Parts: C-alpha cells; structure tokens; sequence
C-alpha cells in the first residue's frame, strides 16, 4: 500500500506524503475489487457478460482482423484485464497471452488453470516446450490476436522509457512483436466504470520507425495518459519505477 501511495504520487504529481486518502483509498478499493472479482469471474455467465458490457472503439482492432494483418494489444495493470480477456474470448474467440513463472509451481498452475478456465491460451514466459514469441509471432502471423501486460518489465531485457517524468523499464514485447510480424500494436485501456467494467481501444501506434524504444515510449505516454484519467483503476502495489529500487535490484536490471 505504501509503495502504490507513493506510486499514486507519480501519477498525480505530488509528494507521496501529501497524495489524498481518498485515492489511496480508492485504489485499495479498486485493487479489492479486482480479486474478488477474479475468484469469481470463471463462474459467472460470460456469454451475458460478453453480450451485455462494450469496448469503446472496438472496431479499430476488428478491422485489423478483417485486414488479416493480427493484432497486439498491450495494456497496462488497470481494471480487470481478465473480464476484457473473457469480452474479447466472447466476441472474437480465444486468444494468446503470457505469465511470469510464480512460486511455488503449483500456484503458477493454478494460475494457468483459471485463466485457461476463462478461455485463453497462457504460454509460460519460461519454462515452455518452445520460446514464447515465436509461438506468439506465429499466432500473429496467422492474423489473431494477442494481449500483453505491457508497462512493467524490470529486467535486463526491459526497455528503458519515461513514465511520468522518471525512468521505468516496460516490456519491449509489443513492439518487437508488432515489427515483427507486422501486426497492429493497439494500446488498450481497462477501467472501473461504476459496478460495471470499462474498456477502450486506442489508435494503434506507428511502428514505421522499427525502433523498440520510440514505440514503447510512446506506449508508455499512452498508458500514463490513460492512468492519469482512472488513478483508482491502475493497482500497482510493486515498485514501477527505477528510482524506487535498491541499488542492489538497480544492478540486476
Ligand atoms: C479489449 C481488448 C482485450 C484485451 C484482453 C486483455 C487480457 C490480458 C490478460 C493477460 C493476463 C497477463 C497476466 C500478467 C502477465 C504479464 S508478463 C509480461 C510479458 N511481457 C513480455 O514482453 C512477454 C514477451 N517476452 C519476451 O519477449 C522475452 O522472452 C524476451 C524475448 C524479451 C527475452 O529476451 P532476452 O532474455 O534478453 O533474450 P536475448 O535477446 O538477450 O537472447 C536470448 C534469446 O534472444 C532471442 N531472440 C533474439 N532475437 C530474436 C528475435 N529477433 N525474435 C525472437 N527472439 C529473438 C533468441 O530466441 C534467444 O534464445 P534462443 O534462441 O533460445 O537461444
């Protein structure tokens, strides 16, 4: 909680001591109800819920199916991520993503069984029989689409961008990916909106300059625009940016 106040502090742009309450409050709220709502999700009646919540411009990502180029969508910790995957399971059909190997393995399987329960194809990120974005380039090269938890990747292989004015590292994934194989890299947000859920697709980036760090950059101002208008939504209770590091993390990355 200290950690996403002082999180929050990057969001609002001021000192972490003086972050109102309220919207710490909020956000432990929101975050609450983010895992309530995922114990549940796999029970619940995902045709109705695929029928009855929307995504604003969803059509931007339609017309890149129709276009047969695949799509990447790339998002951040906002929301619930898991009722856009079951919304687009229930219009479009299944899709492929990624997760970190937790420990102990038997809580990553039971990760990979609840989200495989809502529908979705999850490659482990290690551990797998091949390399992940090769399985993933090939679904994108076969015209389907891809999400990826996109603003938070604090390793080596992490690219370093800008994130409300300070040094964070995001996944280079999505622009890889999208140079790749082409595919349209959609930045997508997920809010709560009231007792329901909201959703949007944004115009898809520009990869023409073919350089990972532009593009994710831009991504990144994307998602901090979108954060920036739900502050509650966005649950990040680890450490984002470098600066938050000890210089011994500071080194590993
Ligand atoms: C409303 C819309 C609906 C939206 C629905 C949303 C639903 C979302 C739900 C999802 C819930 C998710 C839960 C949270 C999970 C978040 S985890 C975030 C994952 N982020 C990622 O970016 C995943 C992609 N990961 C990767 O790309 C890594 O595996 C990489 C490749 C970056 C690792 O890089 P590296 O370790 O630095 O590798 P190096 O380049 O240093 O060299 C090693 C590998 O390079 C690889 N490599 C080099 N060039 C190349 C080369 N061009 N393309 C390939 N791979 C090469 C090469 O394969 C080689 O391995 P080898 O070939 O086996 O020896």
């Amino acid at each position: 909680p200290e950690q996403l106040r002082r999180n929050l502090a990057r969001v609002v742009g001021k000192p972490p001591a003086d972050v109102p309450d309220d919207l710490i409050r909020a956000s432990l709220a929101s975050y609450a109800r983010y895992w309530r709502e995922a114990f549940r999700l796999p029970a619940m009646d995902h045709g109705r819920l695929g029928e009855q919540l929307d995504v604003i411009d969803i059509d931007h990502l339609w017309s890149a199916l129709d276009a047969g180029r695949g799509a990447v969508l790339a998002l951040p910790h906002s929301g619930n991520w898991d009722m856009a995957g079951v919304w687009l399971v229930q219009n479009y059909g299944p899709f492929t993503t990624v997760a970190e190997r937790l420990k102990p393995e038997s809580l990553y399987r039971r990760f990979v069984e609840y989200r495989e329960s809502l529908g979705f194809e999850v490659l482990p990120l290690t551990g797998g029989e091949r390399p992940p974005f090769e399985v993933l380039a090939e679904r994108l090269t076969d015209n389907r689409p891809i999400c990826l938890m996109a603003e938070r990747d604090l390793t080596r292989s992490g690219v370093q961008v800008d994130f409300f004015g300070e040094a964070t590292r995001m996944p280079a994934g999505p622009a890889k990916l999208a140079i790749e194989t082409g595919a349209a890299l959609f930045p997508v947000h997920c809010w709560f909106e009231g007792d329901g859920w909201g959703m949007r697709v944004y115009p898809e980036l520009d990869t023409s300059s073919g350089d990972v760090t532009a593009i994710t950059q831009a991504l990144a101002d994307r998602f901090a625009a979108n954060i920036a208008t739900y502050p509650a939504d966005w649950h990040m209770l680890q450490p984002q940016w470098i600066a938050d590091l000890s210089d011994e993390r500071r080194a590993r990355l």
